[PDB]
């Protein structure tokens, strides 16, 4: 069954965020391109986390580059660890 040891919902690391950028600039963006239910802002570097997996991939493709204020923000997944369980669909 499912399970979730810490922080069930997704998490997507975005450095190089602009000094004069809004946190309701980074979260409408991943908000346009997908669910968004926490979305929060570093010092420099920023969190977001999304519920649909699909979309949060999709989401960092579309976003990591991305020119932002100038300044192109880096996206890419915080998670490192992959636990797939059950076979690969045939």
């Amino acid at each position: 069954g499912s399970s979730g040891s810490s922080g069930n919902t997704w998490k997507i690391f975005v450095g190089n965020v602009s000094a004069a950028c809004t946190s309701q600039e980074l979260r409408s963006l991943f908000e346009r391109r997908g669910r968004v239910i926490e979305c929060d802002v570093v010092k420099d570097y920023a969190f977001v986390h999304m519920e649909k997996e699909a979309d949060a991939k999709a989401a960092i493709a579309q976003l990591n580059g991305k020119e932002v204020k100038g300044k192109r923000i880096n996206v890419e997944l915080s998670t490192k660890g992959q636990k797939k369980s059950g076979p690969s669909s045939g």
